[PDB]
């Protein structure tokens, strides 16, 4: 329908957040790309409503939850980021996405701005039950070691540089696999699970709600499991969930939990990550200055997976800005 | 916004044809890419007016000029080539590829079925007026050794291996220019002097007409210069031109003269050629078996180009022709 | 231990043949490369002896049979063809490599200048009685079909665009199988068997007998299955064979009779191929012009393969022939 | 016929660094690497003396200053760093680097692990004097910016996250630039100056000083410009500078005093960087198991430069700890 349109958003929302790249403005990066997200959203034949988004109304004055969006067509959930990775972006760090998911009604988990425990692993074969947030760490990786046919010594484990994530890095050492730490971007690094060169075969860890419903939507079209669980310490988080209709405050939610029926996924790189490379500057002798941009676009139904390089023409003399919409 | 959606027709008609490459039939090749690219046409949402279909109007019955594809939308000017090399694709020559481009109502030149005399050369930069049919082989070529700023003996040039062009190669090479051969389709030949690693320079050639302006109209979006002439043997090769709007008939066209506006061209790989990779057969134990297709997708007012890798999933324990309808 | 130095006599003979493409001078095209190779050889610190090639002396090529080369080092059996594609060099064709092969003195097979059955299937894991000469098209194609796990109709198979072959191109295709001819070199064609994006499956053809040793030496090394017989028509073929004690006129021939004990593999693209990708000429604004070339070294002990892409500067305005030196 | 065997060195050391990735043990990675690295360099055909190792008599058991190393050959200065970030790969950050560099007598700066300000930007269209550490960020950013003919806006600079940093982030920010930061691995920040899709420009920083001279070989191959500085801030350090040579502490040091004449760089990546990709994991259905390695080769005098792509076989159904020596 609809598919290969959304990647010009991500493109977009990319170019400018790559306008704000090594700037250490965050506000500024955030703003640049919900600005281009926002005005290339509206441009494509969709009755969609933004289900998650820069926040609540009253926060969020563009891409707010409930936001009607999109010029006329098939009626679809939209869930975004036009950042992944503000701080990221404003850093020049790895694993910064713009990204972009669209399913039928009320096919994305209704989540909070709240912590979520993750674990996937990627795979078309046959994982399911292959992964258990009650289950141990060894366990997890037995059994993921198992389904890849190597030796647990051989398989990389992602998950995030913080103190909430120093017991997983211990067991899954002393149980004998290999921990990489990234600084930021779970999304990324869950993806990477599933994505064909990256060099990590499990993520685990905690981060944002919303960050794992997009990459369990990519999951979805790439094939793999997935089990999350929102997490609170603060009964302001649980107000918050309760009025989001989540009553079932420890439920783990597999894949199919998270996002159901006819997904489409789209993202585009901003810096290097696990998952795509960043935006570049070329300048060819042929058709002169441009700038590149790495994206992917994927389908959960026909499950076609499309790998999109494009050269974008700029003159280069006159300041990045103009990349901002 | 028309242009993206152009790809998946592209694709579905490179994957039909690979169906039928190796396999001895022209008829079952080109009549099966034929086939899928207008079964996907016929589900696109477009109005298309056919400039360059297949049949004059006798040959078959549903691959016309003056057809109506698509479904409704701009009516936009649609030249086809479901599948160029089509001896060649049914026993793995090289440049077999699935061509749909589309403009303004004659953005083009509307083409008979006569012979063209073609030269072309790539990149946009700053020559203008460059190459002449009249003008000689070896004055053409100097003067773009001066342009592209090499010695001539670097200079490659390419010629469709037929005795017609005897004359050219022995000239070219006289001039001492290395000059390379196929045997196969000009349009891949065309484009790859303006596509980036392709090792081609020049084409100077005959060919079919319609093969002319399809390459003409890449040539707009990757910033080319190409002259063209058209030439008749017996006086109904003159008949269908006057009964068209023609009565210069040797006019020689530039660049602007056979394709200008605003234009799109997709073009995806049968079989390796100079310009894209042909399908190929792949098994990830990520992901399981699927199909590669290697794409390109070209605008002549933004100058984006886009290349596309598109994973088609497929069980390789099915009949190849699954891919045909 | 001379592995990785023999890409260097490959690549200075593909530069050098290069300088030739398409300038259809066959003999000044291989008298470059067999220069180039010659004085790289030479200035390898091996006790090396040319033991496959065409030719004795002043017969055919310049580097013959029996010639003692290099600056030293170990004593070593060399086969060549120092380009197996002088046909297709100076005729602008597709898979034009410069080859080279190591073994320990009496490593390959003394075969007498005669053509020769093979067929040729790639995977790490195939049975050796996977391939056999005495059988069926058709049992060989469903038998290594059943191995790959594929329809038989997904097979690619390929063959030399030869009158000779055309019965099997018939059998083979009448599998519902299909079938790509090649114009050119059988080297390239056989290794494209256990090439990572060949997009072929199976070599079945008949040809010389050098080129079947340096296919036997590569895919030693790749892994995968190769069964060859000489062809002995005329009492004058016989004796030249009892001239050098090969009793059995019919015996099949694996990799390990073709090839045996510490082999070393190396070849570099001259065009365009199944195998290799051809020279390039590359003009980039920060290094500056350079030629490309993509070669492969390998060797049997390690099975290691490494993959060589590597920038010769060269200013360009001057005359294209000083590789050649 | 020595230049290409310091690839396999390099990869050695990788493979066995890889074996220690995201372990928590920076000894042992850093002693697989020493252990790996003096092991395969003793098979080279060199009189190797070591001039920039792991420390000196004292410190260093394994790669001491002064150490002979290699089989026996032509008499070269070595520089080595066997892994670069010992505590990148421990965590699986980005930029682990096996490194190793070769020149004749005296063709290197003999650099003691003191620390080194340095700035670098690339290009072989004649740069230089361009950068000087005396100047302002300010100064040095318009000239880098006017000489790649770019808009200052455009320029990335990039710096490890450091506080010692924070003046250059501070003042290069505000000529209006772009600033990335990198947690360690000054080598690959400072050779993605001058590697082709670094989205890199310039480096500016301090850092290790012999991790200055090796990054000073690689731009003496690809072509850039590099100044730098030691430091010498305890007394200890000051009296251990003038015991080789050494008396004006405050000298700043060109590129060609850095590294000069007929130098070898070899590299390969452990984690994925700004230079190259780390070592993978891949199961491919044709080829087997293997990990890949991706490393650069260079020269200096010919200014060739070779991207090597290595397979090493391996069943991953053995302990990792196999790819150590
Ligand atoms: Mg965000
Ligand atoms: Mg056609
Ligand atoms: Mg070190
Ligand atoms: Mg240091």
């Amino acid at each position: 329908k609809v598919a290969l349109e959304a990647v010009r958003v991500t493109e977009l929302a990319a170019l400018a957040s790559w306008s704000q790249m090594g700037r250490g403005d965050k506000i500024a990066a955030d703003q640049a790309a919900v600005d281009a997200m926002r005005k290339a959203l509206n441009e494509v034949d969709i009755d969609g409503t933004v289900v998650i988004g820069e926040g609540e109304l009253d926060e969020a004055p563009m891409l707010y939850i409930g936001e009607k969006v999109g010029a006329g067509g098939c009626e679809v959930d939209i869930a975004l980021d036009p950042l992944e990775g503000t701080t990221i972006t404003s850093k020049g760090g790895a694993n910064a996405l713009t990204v972009l998911a669209m399913a039928d009604k009320g096919g994305f988990l209704n989540a909070p701005d709240v912590y979520m425990q993750k674990i996937a692993v990627g795979g078309i074969n046959a994982p399911k039950g292959i992964v258990d947030l009650d289950d141990s760490v060894t366990n997890n990786l037995k059994r993921i070691a198992e389904f890849k046919g190597v030796h647990m010594s051989a398989l990389v484990v992602c998950t995030m540089d913080r103190p909430r994530h120093e017991h997983i890095i211990k067991e899954a050492r002393e149980c004998g696999a290999r921990v990489i730490l990234i600084n930021d971007g779970d999304v990324s690094g869950v993806i990477a699970t599933a994505t064909e060169n990256s060099g990590i075969d499990v993520y685990i860890g905690t981060g944002g709600a919303p960050e794992g419903v997009l990459a369990a939507a990519a999951l979805k079209c790439l094939g793999g499991q997935m089990q999350a669980r929102l997490i609170f310490n603060d009964e302001e988080e649980i107000k918050r969930a309760h009025r989001l209709g989540i009553t079932d405050l420890n439920k783990k939610y597999d894949i199919d939990d998270l996002a159901s029926g006819d997904i489409v996924f789209a993202a585009t790189g901003v810096t290097d990550g696990n998952m795509l490379q960043g935006v570049k500057r070329v300048n060819s002798t042929r058709r002169g200055s441009y700038a590149v941009t790495h994206s992917v676009v994927m389908r959960s139904t026909t499950k076609t997976v499309r790998h999109i390089t494009a050269e974008h023409s700029f003159d280069f003399k006159e300041g990045i800005e103009k990349f901002m919409s």
